């Protein structure tokens, strides 16, 4: 039956197998989760220094790469820049923190991320109980958790040399999940994407964003970009 031209719902090649991506849901510990709820809906003046929290683990991230290279040099031979990228994305009302860093196991986000209690929690309770600056929690093992200063919901996605890659995913409320990523390949690092609160939408804003990097993370030792998308 001659054909001298093709239609392009006709030629539309068959899709890839589905992909299953199996999923696992834990509690947050105990002391893990009370923190959260209290920095969730408490009202803190300076939550601008969830950056900082942030910035700080990826630059602990890729000082690991410089020191993993003593016990297995073979990650001399990555070809990739040893960087931080901020990307605030307007559109979707994200702020991604991405990172080349030696990246999380799925054990590592579960154990890391939500299920270990930290031994500096309750005393980090009881000194925001009485009235210490949301900026000490650097100094009290839980840093990351300043995330939810800003964001609604946080998705952690993470690629490390020994595993596969793997998205992490919390808007709180007592539970995390962990999941297997199919998708969008990173290689090996890890990204942060803070799904902001409505009111905070001032970290999307690149002039807030530089002044915050000034005043907060000026000894990162890694080069840190941030990349702005052009105003139409
Ligand atoms: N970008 C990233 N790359 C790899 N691991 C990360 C990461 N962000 C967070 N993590 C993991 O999450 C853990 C929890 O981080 P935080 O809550 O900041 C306490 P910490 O950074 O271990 O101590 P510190 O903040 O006192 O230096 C880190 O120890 C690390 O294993
Ligand atoms: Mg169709
Ligand atoms: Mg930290």
């Amino acid at each position: 039956v001659p054909r001298g031209s093709h239609m392009p719902e006709e030629t539309q090649t068959q899709d890839q197998p589905m992909e299953e991506e199996e999923v696992e849901t834990f509690a947050f510990q105990a002391e893990i989760a009370q923190l959260m709820s209290l920095i969730i809906n408490t009202f803190y003046s300076n939550k601008e220094i969830f950056l900082r929290e942030l910035i700080s683990n990826s630059s602990d991230a890729l000082d690991k790469i410089r020191y993993e290279s003593l016990t297995d040099p073979s990650k001399l031979d990555s070809g990739k820049e040893l960087h931080i990228n901020l990307i605030p994305n307007k559109q979707d009302r994200t702020l991604t923190i991405v990172d080349t860093g030696i990246g999380m196991t799925k054990a590592d986000l579960i154990n890391n991320l939500g299920t270990i209690a930290a031994s500096g929690t309750k005393a980090f309770m009881e000194a925001l109980q009485a009235g210490a600056d949301i900026s000490m929690i650097g100094q009290f093992g839980v840093g990351f958790y300043s995330a939810y200063l800003v964001a609604e919901k946080v998705t952690v996605i993470t690629k490390h040399n020994d595993d596969e890659q793997y998205a992490w995913e919390s808007s709180a409320g007592g539970s995390f999940t962990v999941r297997t990523d199919t998708g969008e390949p990173m290689g090996r690092g890890t990204k942060v994407i803070l799904h902001l609160k409505e009111d905070q939408t001032e970290y999307l804003e690149e002039r807030r964003i530089k002044e915050i990097v000034k005043k907060h993370s000026q000894f990162i030792g890694y080069p840190i970009t941030l990349f702005v998308e052009k105003e139409r």
